[PDB]
C-alpha cells in the first residue's frame, strides 16, 4: 500500500505519492483522505464514489484545474473541503452539488476572481469560507450570501480589494442571526465609504497591513458585539482633528484593539493621540 494507515478504516494519508487518480485501494469507511501535493490535474463527475464515509477532504496543490458538475456527490457527510493552490480554472455551477453537510470550504490560491461566479450559493450548512490569497477586487458580497444563514467566518485576506463601498455587506444587513468574523487584511485598501459597517454583528474585524490613511467618522459606531479588531500597519494619518474619531474610538475600545495602529512619522499609537 503507498498511503499511510493513521487509522485504520478511518484516517489515510496519501500525500505526495504521484497519484493521477482518485485511490481505488482504501476502505469504504474512510472517513478522512489527505490526497494533497497528488497530480490530480481534474476532477470529474463522482469522483470520490468510493468515499461516502468521507467528512474532511484534503485535495491541496493537487494541479486541479477542472471540476466537473457532481465531482463530489457522493459525499453527503463531507464537512470540511480543501483545494488551496490549485489553479482552478473551470468550477461547474454544480461542481459542489450533493455537499449537504459542508461546513468548511477551503479555497486559499485557487485562481479566484470573484465571489460572484462562485457556485456556493446552495451549501447553506457553510459556516466558514476561506478565499484567502486570491485576486478578488470587489468587496460586494453576491445576492446569493443571503442563503448562508450559518456563516461565521469570511476569509478575504490577502486579495486585491482597494475599497469597502456601502452596498458591499448589503446582503448581510437582513441578517440578524450573523455572528461574523470579517477578514480584510493584507489588501491594497484605501478607502471606506461612510456608512459601509451599519450596525452589523461583526464578532472580529480584521484591516491591518492595508493602505488605510483614515476612515470616515462614526464608522464603527453602529457595529454590535464586536469583539477582537486589527488595525495596525496602516499609515494612519493622525492630524486632528482627522483622527479625532478613530483616536478616540481605540482609546475607549482599547481592550478590542489586537497589536498597535501607530501614526505614520512619528510611530505614536493612535489609541494614545489626544486632539485639542
Ligand atoms: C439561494 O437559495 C435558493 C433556494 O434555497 C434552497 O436551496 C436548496 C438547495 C436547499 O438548500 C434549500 O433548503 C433552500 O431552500 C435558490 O433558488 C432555488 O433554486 C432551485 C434550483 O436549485 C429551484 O428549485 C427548482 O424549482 C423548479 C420549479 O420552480 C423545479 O423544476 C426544479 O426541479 C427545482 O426544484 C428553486 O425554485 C429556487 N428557489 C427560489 C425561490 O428561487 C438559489 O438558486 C440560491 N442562490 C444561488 C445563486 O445559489
Ligand atoms: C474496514 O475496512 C475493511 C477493508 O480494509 C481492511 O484491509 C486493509 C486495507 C487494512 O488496511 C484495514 O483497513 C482493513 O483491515 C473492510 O473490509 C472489506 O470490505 C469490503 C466491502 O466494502 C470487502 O469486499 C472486502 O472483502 C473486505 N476486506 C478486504 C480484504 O478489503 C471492512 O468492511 C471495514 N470495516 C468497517 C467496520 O467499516
Ligand atoms: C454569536 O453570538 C451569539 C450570542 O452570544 C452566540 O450564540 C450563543 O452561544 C452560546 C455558546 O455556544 C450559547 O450558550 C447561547 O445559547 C447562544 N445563543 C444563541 C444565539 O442561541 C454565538 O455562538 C456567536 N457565534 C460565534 C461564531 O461565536
Amino acid at each position: 500500500e503507498p498511503c499511510v494507515e493513521v487509522v485504520p478504516n478511518i484516517t489515510y494519508q496519501c500525500m505526495e505519492l504521484n497519484f493521477y487518480k482518485i485511490p481505488d485501494n482504501l476502505p469504504f469507511s474512510t472517513k478522512n483522505l489527505d490526497l494533497s501535493f497528488n497530480p490530480l490535474r481534474h476532477l470529474g463527475s463522482y469522483s470520490f464514489f468510493s468515499f461516502p464515509e468521507l467528512q474532511v477532504l484534503d485535495l491541496s496543490r493537487c494541479e486541479i484545474q477542472t471540476i466537473e458538475d457532481g465531482a463530489y456527490q457522493s459525499l453527503s457527510h463531507l464537512s470540511t473541503l480543501i483545494l488551496t493552490g490549485n489553479p482552478i480554472q473551470s468550477l461547474a455551477l454544480g461542481a459542489f452539488s450533493g455537499l449537504s453537510s459542508l461546513q468548511k470550504l477551503v479555497a486559499v490560491e485557487t485562481n479566484l476572481a470573484s465571489l460572484e461566479n462562485f457556485p456556493i450559493g446552495h451549501l447553506k450548512t457553510l459556516k466558514e469560507l476561506n478565499v484567502a490569497h486570491n485576486l478578488i477586487q470587489s468587496f460586494k458580497l453576491p445576492e446569493y450570501f443571503s442563503n448562508l444563514t450559518n456563516l461565521e467566518h469570511l476569509d478575504l485576506s490577502s486579495n486585491k480589494i482597494q475599497s469597502i463601498y456601502c452596498t458591499d455587506l448589503r446582503v448581510l444587513h437582513q441578517m440578524p442571526l450573523l455572528n461574523l468574523s470579517l477578514d480584510l487584511s493584507l489588501n491594497p485598501m484605501n478607502f471606506i465609504q461612510p456608512g459601509a459597517f451599519k450596525e452589523i454583528r461583526l464578532k472580529e474585524l480584521a484591516l491591518d497591513t492595508n493602505q488605510l490613511k483614515s476612515v470616515p467618522d462614526g464608522i464603527f459606531d453602529r457595529l454590535t458585539s464586536l469583539q477582537k479588531i486589527w488595525l495596525h500597519t496602516n499609515p494612519w494619518d493622525c492630524s486632528c482633528p482627522r483622527i479625532d474619531y478613530l483616536s478616540r474610538w481605540l482609546n475607549k475600545n482599547s481592550q478590542k484593539e489586537q497589536g498597535s495602529a501607530k501614526c505614520s512619522g512619528s510611530g505614536k499609537p493612535v489609541r494614545s493621540i489626544i486632539c485639542p
